[PDB]
């Protein structure tokens, strides 16, 4: 089949949807819930391959 547009991000531009297929994998980004107010931005966490939220965020 063909790939399957997903949503990922550059890590460095905006998170956009690229062309990549379900055996390969991007920096897939993060939604950080604060309180009452979600938002998505693309963010990694010390460790890895993991995504964390900025202070005063948590995550969604």
């Amino acid at each position: 089949d063909r790939c399957r547009y997903t949503l990922c991000c550059d890590g460095a531009l905006k998170a956009v949807s690229a062309c990549l297929h379900e055996s390969e994998s991007c920096l897939v980004p993060g939604d950080c819930c604060r309180g009452k107010s979600r938002l998505t931005l693309c963010s990694y966490g010390e460790g890895g391959n993991g995504f964390q939220c900025p202070t005063g965020y948590r995550q969604c």
